[PDB]
C-alpha cells in the first residue's frame, strides 16, 4: 500500500516548477506517492516528473475530471470521442511514467449537471471507458472510476452504482475509486460501500467534509479505515483537501474552492500524512483482539 | 417549536389541488406546519392556501431559491432589482397568509457557480437583503438566510459566514437558517454552529447526508439535537426530503436529484415526524440527569 | 423479528403482582416480548405469568446472570452444580411458559471478579453450559450467551471470545447474545462483532451507554442496525434500561444502578419502542435505493 | 499543556528499576510528562524517580485509587483517616519531586460497590477531601477528583455530580479530572460535560473504550477535542491504556484487565503520543476556518 498526496495540496499549475515542487514538498511531508491531477495531459511535462521522481524516490499516479467539451456519456459522438482521446493520452502519461494507476471521473464530466443521465449517454460512456481500460490494460495500467457527489457528476454517486456499471463491461483493469469526502455525502455509511465494493476496490482518496485538515470535519474515518482493514485492502490511499491558497484556475472553479480551509500546506501535508498512517497502524492491531 | 415538513416532500406543482394535497398530507403525518416553496410567488394562489390551512389547523412557512435572473449577488443592478421584487412579493404572500418565517437562499441564485463571489456582488446581495429585511420587518415577517454547501452558492457557506452578513446589516428581524444536509458538510462538526449562531438562529432544516430517511445516512443527528437542547432553540424544526417523482423537472434538476431514496412519501414524513419528535423528548431528559 | 422490554424497566420484583404489571406495561408501551429476569427461577410464578402473557397476547424470553454460590466457572464442582441446576430450572420454567429463548450471563458469575479465569474454571463453564443447551434443545429452547463488559465477566468479554466459546461446544441451539452497552466499552466498534457472529447471533439488547433513554449517551446505534440490517437478522430485539426509580433487590446493586436516568417509565418504554421500530423501518429502506 | 502517560504502560512495579524503565520509555515514546500510579506512597523511592526524571528532561504527576482499607467515604472514622493519611503521603511525594498534580478517584475507594453511596458517606469523603486539598494548597499542588463509572465508584460517576461536590467545599486548588473512557459509558455526550466542567476541569485523561489503541474502539475523540479546544483548556493530557501484558499485581484486578490489547508498548506509547498531539494541531484549526 502506497501512502499519497494530490497535487493540489501544493500548486494549481502543473509546469517544470510545479512539478518539481509537488514531488519534492509530497516527499518532505512523509508521503509515498504524489497523484498528478492531470487537467491538461497533452502539456504535461512527463521528462521533469521522471527526474523529479526519480530525484525523490516517489512512485506517482495520475487523476483527472472530464469537462462538457470532453464528456464521454454525451450523446454527441464527437464530443466523447474528445473525452476519449483525453483520457487515451493520461494513460500514455502514465505508461512512460512507469506508473500503474489511473483514477478520477472519466466516466462523465466533473461538473453539476442540470439533466439526469440518459440511456444513450450511459452507453456511450460504458463503450468509451471500456476502451480506454483495454488500452490501459495493454499498457500495463489500471482505471479506477471514481465515485463521486450528486453535485459533481449524475453517474456514478455510489459505490453501488459502480458496481452496476462494471458488471456490464467486466474489464479486469477497471475497479472502483472512493474517496471519503463523496461517500459521506452519498453513502448510507462508511464500512457499507468498502464490503460491497471489496472486490473491485482499487483506490482510495482521504478527504474531510469539507475537503480541508483531517478530523476537523464530520467525516467517519473511524469506520471507513476500519472497513478497509477488514476487506484487506492493500490498494494506495490518497490525501485530498482544496484550499483558496492553492488555486488551479479551471479544477478549483469545478470543485467550487471558495473558502480557506489552510494556508500552510507543509503543516497540513504533514499533518495528513501522520494521520493517515497513524490510523492505519492502529487499525491493523484490530484483526489481534 | 413548530415541527414542519417542506412542501415538496408531497408535490412538485403548488397550484389549488396541490397546495391542499401538501397541507392535507402534511397534518396526516402528524407536523405542526407545511414549508410552502414560493419559487414563483407572483402565481402562488394565497387564498387557497389560508383556506387549507385554516381547514388543518397548521402553521405555514415560505422559502424559496433564487436563479440566474434574480441573483441579488450579481454585478447587475437590472439582475439586482429583478431578484429583489421577486423576495418582496415572496414576503407579501406570507403577509398575507399571517405566517411570520421567510427563508432560503435569498442572498445568492442557489446553483453552482463557476466563479467565486465579488466584493461588487456581495456589497450588492447585502444591500438587497437588507431592503427586503426592513420591508418584512413592518409586516411583522421575519427574514433566515438559509446557509447552504459550496455547490448551492458561493456566498454563505458556513453559520460563521452568516454571522458576519448579518454582523454588517444589523437587522433585528434578520436571522440565520441552518441545515443539517448542508452543515454535514462544510461545518466543523454539529455543536459548534448551533453554539456559535445561538443568537440569530432562527430556523432549522432536518436533513440526511444523502436527503433520504432519517438516520440512513451520515448527518450526526444526536450531535445536532443535543446542540439545538443546549442553546434552547424554540425555532421551527422542519423536515427536507426529495424525489424526483415528485418534484417539478425543474427543481429536481436544480437539487441534483439522480436517485430517488424512497417511494412512499407517506411512510417517509410519518417516520421523519416521529424522528424529530421522539429525538426531542429524548434530549429534554439530558438535563435532568 | 420480536421487539421485546427487560422487566426492570417496570418492576424489581417479580413476585405475582410484578409479573402481570410487567406483562400489562410492556403491552401498553407498543412491545411484543417481555423479558423476565429470572434471578431466582425456582419461585418465579409460572402460572401467574402464562395466564398474564395469555390476556395481553405477548410473547416472553428470559434471562439471568449467576452469583458467587451459582459460578458455573468456579473449580469448585459443588458451586458448578448448584449453578448448573439453577440454569436447568430456568429452561424449565421457559418450557412451561412455551418460550424460545433463554439468554444471559450463564457462562459465569455475573460480577466484578478480582482474579482472571482460570483453565479449570472455564472447562467446568463449557461443560455445564453445554449440558444445559442440550437439556434446553430438546425442549426447543435456543440458548444465547450474553457477552458482557469486564466488571461484569471475566470470561466472554467480546463477540470473538463467545465464538472461540461456542466452537469448541459445536451445539446447535447455542448463540450469541450482544448488549449495545456492552459493545460500546469492549468492541472495536458497533459492525465488526455483528459481522464476525452473523450466524450465531440470536438475541440482542439495546441499551444506552449509561443505560437510560435511547439516543440520550453515546452508543453508536446507526452502525448498530445497518449491520444487523446488513446480516439478515431477525432474532430478538430487546430494550434494556436501568433508573434508580426502579430497584430490584439483588440486581440493581450488581449491575451498580446507582442514579436515577428516568423517573417515567411508561414515557420510557413508548419511547424506546418507537426508536427501535423506526429504526428497523429506516435501515429496511437501504436497501433498494 | 503537557502531553503524558500513565507509567501502566510501561510496567506494574514501581521500584528503582521500574521507576527508571517507565520514565525512560516515556522520554522516548515523545511525552512531557509521566504519571506515576502511587498505589503504596509510603514504599515508593522518590529519590530514584527525581533522578530518572531529570536524566530524561521529564515532568511527573501522580495518582492513585484507594481501596476498602483507605475509603474516605467509609462511615468508619478510623477507615476514613487511613485514606486520608495514604492521601497526604501521596502530596508529600509530590511535593518532593516538584510536581503540581494530585489526581485519581481519591474520594472513595476504587472498586464495585455493592449499595449506593449513604449521606454520611458522602460527608466524611468531602471533609477529608477538603483537608487534603487544603495541605496540597500550602504546598503549591492541585487536586483533581477523577470522575469514573458505576463499577469503580458509585460517588462522583459524571462531570456533573464531580462540580456539585467541588460546589460545597469551595477550594480554589480543587479541580475536575476527566476520562474519555469513563465518560464513554456515563456521559450523555462528549461535549456537554467539557462545557459544563470549563472552569473546574483540570486534568485529562485519553483512554480507548477498552482501555486499547488510541482510535481502536468506540470513544468519540474528536467531539471531546473540539470541546477542549472550545474552553481553551491548558491542562495535562494524558494517555492510560492497560493490556495483560504488562501486569501491576493489584491494579490490575482491580481494573479488570483480563485481555490483551497490545504487546508492543514502545509501539503503542508512540502511536498515542501522536494520536493527541495531532489531534490538538488540527483542532486549534478549527477557530480559523
Ligand atoms: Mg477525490
Ligand atoms: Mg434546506
Ligand atoms: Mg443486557
Ligand atoms: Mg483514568
Amino acid at each position: 500500500m502506497k501512502i499519497g498526496c494530490h497535487g493540489l495540496v501544493w500548486t494549481g499549475h502543473f509546469d517544470a516548477e510545479g512539478i518539481r515542487y509537488s514531488v519534492q514538498k509530497t516527499r518532505e511531508a512523509g508521503f509515498d506517492l504524489v497523484e498528478f491531477p492531470l487537467m491538461d495531459p497533452f502539456s504535461f511535462d512527463v521528462q521533469t516528473a521522471k527526474s523529479a521522481l526519480a530525484e525523490h524516490g516517489l512512485a506517482a499516479s495520475a487523476s483527472l475530471g472530464l469537462s462538457d467539451a470532453t464528456d464521454v456519456s454525451s450523446e454527441d459522438p464527437a464530443v466523447v470521442k474528445a473525452g476519449e482521446e483525453l483520457l487515451n493520452r493520461a494513460v500514455d502519461v502514465l505508461a512512460e511514467l512507469g506508473a500503474t494507476d489511473f483514477c478520477g471521473v472519466i466516466y462523465s464530466a466533473m461538473k453539476k449537471y442540470m439533466e439526469p443521465a440518459t440511456a444513450a449517454g450511459l452507453a456511450n460512456s460504458k463503450a468509451a471507458v471500456g476502451r480506454v481500460a483495454d488500452r490501459a490494460s495493454d499498457l500495463g495500467i489500471n482505471v479506477s472510476l471514481e465515485v463521486v457527489n450528486r453535485y459533481e457528476t449524475n453517474v456514478l454517486n455510489t459505490g453501488r452504482q459502480a458496481l452496476a456499471y462494471l458488471e456490464e463491461l467486466n474489464r479486469p483493469n477497471l475497479g472502483i475509486h472512493l474517496d471519503t469526502y463523496h461517500m459521506n455525502i452519498e453513502e448510507s455509511d462508511m464500512f457499507s460501500p468498502i464490503l460491497d465494493t471489496a472486490e473491485a476496490l482499487r483506490y482510495v482518496h482521504i478527504g474531510e467534509s469539507h475537503r480541508g485538515y483531517l478530523g476537523t470535519g464530520s467525516v467517519d474515518f473511524d469506520t471507513f479505515f476500519k472497513a478497509l482493514g477488514r476487506i484487506g485492502y492493500d490498494g494506495p490511499v490518497v490525501f485530498e483537501s482544496f484550499s483558496s491558497s492553492v488555486v488551479a484556475p479551471d479544477l478549483s472553479r469545478m470543485l467550487g474552492i471558495w473558502r480557506n480551509l489552510w494556508a500552510d500546506n507543509e503543516e497540513l501535508g504533514a499533518h495528513a500524512n501522520a494521520f493517515i498512517r497513524d490510523k492505519l497502524t492502529a487499525i491493523k492491531t484490530i484483526e489481534l483482539h
